């Protein structure tokens, strides 16, 4: 009688009812987009071609310095009333004032909205910024109505929630199963055909490898072992498609408060020891079944960026990047980290022993077979460490706080490389209550703030590839992180029950289910059920 798509979008033990759009610790990853529609999705994948939503044009102004939306007219909420100008003003002034609910740094950028009429949004920007349409795109846009009568939008929970996006029903909800239904005033339905969002409650990629294999799902981004093997061979109707994804690598914690792990952490020589015991191309071969490409890019750029890479600087700092058990032993030797304990591990230079806590999230299996991957290979030049897996908040928490030794993560990745240099490098993201891990290392450099500052400042298309480059030569340089692959965005899909999935024949966007991925939404408008083959009784 109705057609419910079941989906995947986030680990969790249970279900706390939280439809918050602003909260990203705490909430329920189907907010964004599928209650909350955004005024563009720019569509990453083909060059960021702007898909006009909520909003139906922008335009920037001579100097960069403005931009007005023009907001779509004849556009509900859920409960009946408009969608207007003033629920776009009211969002990013609330965003202003209590700048915990700022999860991308748009406040850096934007300082102050206007209501031009019902139907026009300007915002006047703090400095001169080509991108800022789709950073604007990013902030989620409430109803005013509601949400200023709103005791505290920071802490509110949001358990009914009014939204503009396809899917604004809670139909039901479990600690272990919520479903999410169709809007009935959603402005555009004519082009929707699925009726329920379906979100079985899943903690780790061991449930959910049982779950997929068994055909239980329908649209899912998680890692899958052996997948040809285990997925796709169980069933004509098990497909997949991963395209490539971003920069994954080893951060350290340039201010972690052991003085031992301090010397090492902050030393170059060491960082670039590091970088070269690891064997990536073993890593992607065992621990991501060869989905992945090695990054060999001190700067972390990748292979991806071929046309912005500046191949001098590449070439200069790839030796650090290689695998070369010898080179890392010599090295260690040439810096002064000798082991003075008769453990076979290297001591500091102050001649203290130390051993690297590394830690990855619970349940990201790809990631946890990563980090003791490479605890085996430190160990062969002898770097000491150990793996950690703690749950993801205790690992991001770890990371905020800078109470981590070392990190393995995974990046934004985007149409260009500011997506990463930006988000995992500009100082800036290393405060604010509602900042993610990326820039988590604590390592500063005004320079390199200034380049990435200036990335979209200049309609020169020259300059921006030598801002690129300045950027690509001081992260190389300093071996702020340690690269280690170019991943994939992994998506499988099942035909059972439903038909349009963008695959490799029809690649229309990035297909991931995950919240962050505003495609999603452009996705899911253009799946129809499929009639179900008949069976007993
Ligand atoms: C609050 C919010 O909207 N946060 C978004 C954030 O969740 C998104 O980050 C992605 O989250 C998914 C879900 O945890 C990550 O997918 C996992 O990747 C692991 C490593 O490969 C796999 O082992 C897991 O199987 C897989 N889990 C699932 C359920 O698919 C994904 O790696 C992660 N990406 C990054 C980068 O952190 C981001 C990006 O979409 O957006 C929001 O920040
Ligand atoms: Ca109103
Ligand atoms: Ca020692
Ligand atoms: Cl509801
Ligand atoms: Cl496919
Ligand atoms: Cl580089
Ligand atoms: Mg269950
Ligand atoms: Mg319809
Ligand atoms: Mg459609």
């Amino acid at each position: 009688e109705r057609s419910e798509l079941t989906i995947h979008p986030k680990e969790f033990t249970t279900f706390v009812r939280n439809f918050n759009p602003f909260l990203g610790a705490t909430n329920l990853h189907t907010t964004t987009d599928f209650i909350y529609e955004p005024l563009v999705v720019f569509n990453e994948m083909h060059g960021n071609t702007p898909v006009f939503r909520l909003a139906e044009n922008f335009q920037m102004s001579d100097d960069l310095m403005s931009v007005t939306f023009d907001i779509r007219k004849g556009v509900k909420w859920s409960d009946g009333e408009a969608f207007t100008a003033d629920d776009v003003v009211y969002s990013f002034n609330l965003v202003k004032e209590k700048p915990e609910l700022d999860q991308s740094g748009i406040n850096s950028w934007v300082t102050g909205v206007e209501k031009v009429n019902d139907y026009q949004v300007k915002f006047r920007l703090s400095e001169a910024n080509s991108n800022v349409p789709y950073e604007i795109a990013k902030v989620p846009v409430v109803p005013k109505h509601v949400w200023s009568k709103v005791k505290d939008p920071s802490t509110f929970t949001n358990e009914n929630p009014v939204g503009s996006g396809p899917f604004t029903v809670i139909d039901t909800f479990t600690p272990q199963l919520y479903i999410q239904c169709e809007n009935p005033n959603y402005w555009d339905a004519a082009n929707l055909d699925v009726d329920c969002l379906r979100v079985p409650q899943i903690a780790n990629n061991d449930q959910f490898l049982g779950k997929v294999v068994n055909g239980e799902m329908d649209w899912t981004s998680s890692f899958v072992p052996d997948i040809d093997r285990t997925y796709a061979a169980a069933s004509p109707k098990h497909h997949y498609w991963y395209p490539p994804a971003g920069t994954q690598a080893f951060v350290v914690n340039f201010k972690n408060p052991d003085a031992a792990k301090n010397e090492a952490l902050t030393n170059v020589d060491f960082r670039r020891a590091f970088s070269m015991a690891l064997d990536r191309q073993t890593i992607i071969d065992i621990a991501f079944y060869g989905g992945g490409t090695v990054n060999d890019f001190a700067s972390g750029l990748g292979y991806a960026f071929e046309a912005w890479s500046d191949e001098k600087t590449h070439d200069k700092f790839k030796a650090y990047n290689s695998y070369n058990a010898e080179g890392a032993k010599k090295l260690l030797a040439k810096a002064g980290f000798k082991d003075v304990n008769k453990d076979g591990f290297v001591d500091t230079p102050s001649g203290k022993s130390f051993e690297l806590l590394i830690q990855s999230p619970n349940g990201w299996t790809d990631f946890n077979n990563t980090v003791q991957l490479a605890v085996e290979q430190l160990a062969e030049v002898g770097i000491k460490a150990r793996a950690r897996t703690p749950d993801f908040s205790v690992y991001n928490q770890a990371m905020l706080e800078g109470t981590y030794d070392v990190a393995y993560t995974n990046y934004f990745h985007g149409a260009d490389p500011y997506t990463y240099w930006n988000s995992a490098y500009n100082s800036a993201l290393q405060s604010g209550d509602g900042m993610p891990r990326f820039a988590m290392h604590f390592y500063k450099n005004e320079k390199l703030d200034g380049l990435l500052n200036s990335f979209y400042k200049t309609a020169d298309k020259q300059e921006q590839l030598e801002i690129a480059h300045g950027i690509q030569q001081i992260i190389a340089q300093d071996q702020v992180t340690i690269p280690v692959l170019s991943g994939a965005y992994m998506y499988q899909y099942n035909t059972t029950r439903f038909t349009g999935w963008w695959n490799e024949e029809n690649p229309k966007g990035r297909p991931n289910i995950w919240a962050g991925i505003p495609e999603r939404l452009l996705h899911v408008l253009d799946l129809k059920p499929v009639k179900l083959e008949h069976h007993h009784h």
